[PDB]
């Protein structure tokens, strides 16, 4: 079974196919990263595309025309965004609010209609919550970089120049030694789904492992990386 | 002339704005609206300033244009809320998102799918993401019929669909089309009008800039749904 599909989710996701193989002897391969590096193989083979958004997993699932029937996309978990900082958050930041008040560097996960990524709209829609034109003039005048989430990647964009990063737990929770994780205010945070949307005319066995991402063992793996149903 | 480009939408707001400030000072402001493939030829050529209806989509828009704009010169002025339109009446007495999902009810979201930059992108999910329940929105999937861009400037399937995630400010700015219900405070999301004035403006594109943030603006502005605090 092949699975294409965005860096973030792929860490709980090679824990689960690892097990699952342990189990059933079927092979599930798990290919991750930025949509350009695997789209011409997912082409030819692609059983199962995986999201870390719902409009990433649409507007993916939408290059591939007639292989994929876009309306069958299945949200199975979801998780929230966070501040990442520096290593033990020398700034003490709070919040976002907190972000719109200092004197900080922010990076956030928006690719500028360049590429398909999870993080679009993400921080517009959390200050947006705050209500107050200033404080979202303020937030977005600390951004000093629009760039896509590191996902697969375990190196941030401006590592060793920027304060902060919007991201997501589940990037936190697969890289402990990177940043430290400040939560956002609960009447600010956004959470963002993960999904799976099987090929038309999909195997069995692809079937039994979608079948399998909503097992107890899968959604004990799902949990450990952030990824929650209630 | 000043001449601004960007989506349907924003545009009601603007030509209301564009006319009080042309008899006001003399200088000749044109208002360009609509799908950005429909004017972005035209703008390449004599785009003075470009407005937006989200930040993402402001940010796509002005990085299709090079050197002519630099993007980091994006200047958020007023957000609105998005709504819930159904048809005149709301005769399934949809109260709000989470009715939306337990209702048998056929909904369009404002979604570009990656073929278009548009303001709704990530709109209804962040919306009722913020339920915390996956069973919801999974139920308020399953009652999406279409994911389309917002109508802006021109509803899809006006006769089908039963409800739309849209703006305030399209319903404001055509108030005899459908009811508008409010969406639970505690899941709502707003999104900003912007602008970009391009590299080297002239002094007249400055000062028009100038005035969307005047009083005699900020008063047109909320008229359509656009707000500060």
């Amino acid at each position: 079974v092949n699975l294409y599909g965005p860096g973030g989710p792929h860490t709980a996701l090679k824990d689960i196919a690892n097990k699952y193989s342990e189990k059933t002897g079927v092979k599930v391969n798990v290919n991750f990263g930025p949509q350009a590096t695997w789209f011409e193989k997912a082409k030819k083979d692609a059983d199962i595309l995986f999201g870390a958004s719902d409009q990433s997993a649409l507007a993916i699932a939408s290059d591939f025309g007639k292989d994929f029937n876009v309306s069958k996309i299945k949200p199975l978990y979801f998780r929230e965004a966070i501040i990442l900082t520096q290593k033990g958050n020398p700034l003490k930041i709070k919040g976002l609010k907190d972000l719109a008040n200092k004197k900080v560097r922010i990076v956030v996960p928006e690719g500028a209609g360049k590429s398909n990524t999870s993080g679009t709209g993400v921080w517009e829609d959390m200050i947006g919550r705050t209500q107050d034109i200033k404080t979202i003039q303020n937030f977005r005048n600390n951004i000093v970089a629009f760039v896509p989430n590191s996902g697969s990647a375990r190196k941030l964009f401006a590592q060793d120049q920027a304060d902060a990063w919007i991201t997501w737990i589940d990037w936190s929770k697969s890289n402990p030694d990177i940043g430290t994780a400040v939560a956002i205010e609960k009447d600010l945070v956004v959470y963002r789904t993960f999904n799976v949307i099987a090929k038309e005319g999909a195997s069995k066995e692809t079937q039994d492992f979608i079948a399998y991402l909503s097992s107890k063992e899968a959604k004990e793996i799902f949990k450990k990386y952030g990824w929650r149903e209630h």
